[PDB]
């Protein structure tokens, strides 16, 4: 396979290795973290997510790179692409996210780190557009979407078709990034 690995001045995005997975897990077990998420993970739960990331990276040769932070810390979280295959309004697309250990906020990081990937995106894979999606109370996470250049349609507004009818997170904002308007900041 051999995953190539994507350089930003701060930022090396990898592949993710198994010494990972115990960092990995503390983010996943972090109420902090998974605040707008609809609970914290356990290990097992985890592992799951990052077997998921594997496989993806196994098919598609993309996937959310581990942030690794040279000179630093070896772990400080994941940001990349994710294939949009689920039955919503926005597929078949590909999907920008992000998710920093509390530490490392406000520091622009996970700016650097979508910017990064955003710049794979568009100068190697040639893709037409990336989405992101996030809860409306998740201002830290859409704050970063439009600060990247993306931009929302209220009207495109969803409910995640893998969460329940009733969910209380169900709903989520869109946001857009197409080649054309990511070259042209
Ligand atoms: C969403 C998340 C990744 C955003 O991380 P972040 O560090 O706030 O985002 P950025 O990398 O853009 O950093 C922006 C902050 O750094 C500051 N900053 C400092 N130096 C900076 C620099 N060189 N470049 C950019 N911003 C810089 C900005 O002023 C801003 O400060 P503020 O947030 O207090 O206003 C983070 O909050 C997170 O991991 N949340 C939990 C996981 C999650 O919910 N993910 C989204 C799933 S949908
Ligand atoms: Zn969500």
């Amino acid at each position: 396979s051999a995953i190539s690995e994507l350089h930003g001045p701060r930022l090396l995005l990898r592949a993710w290795r198994d010494s990972d997975r115990e960092a990995f897990a503390e983010m996943c077990a972090d109420p902090q973290v998974m605040e707008f998420f609809p609970s914290v993970l356990d290990r097992a739960q985890s592992d799951a997510l990052v077997d998921r990331v594997q496989a993806h990276f196994a098919e598609r040769g993309y996937g959310p790179w581990a942030l690794e932070l040279p000179g630093e810390a070896a772990f400080i979280g994941f940001t990349g692409l994710f294939d949009v295959t689920m039955d919503v309004h926005f597929a078949p697309t590909v999907e920008i996210g992000w998710r920093l250990a509390p530490a490392y906020w406000g520091r622009g990081l996970a700016r650097e780190a979508a910017e990064t990937a955003l710049d794979f995106a568009f100068e190697r894979l040639r893709l037409p557009e990336v989405v992101a999606f996030t809860t409306p109370p998740n201002r830290r996470s859409w704050g970063l979407m439009e600060r990247l250049g993306m931009r929302r349609d209220p009207a495109e507004d969803f409910d995640h078709p893998l969460l329940a009818a009733d969910h209380p997170m169900r709903r989520h904002i869109l946001y857009r990034v197409d080649a054309a308007r990511w070259a042209e900041r």
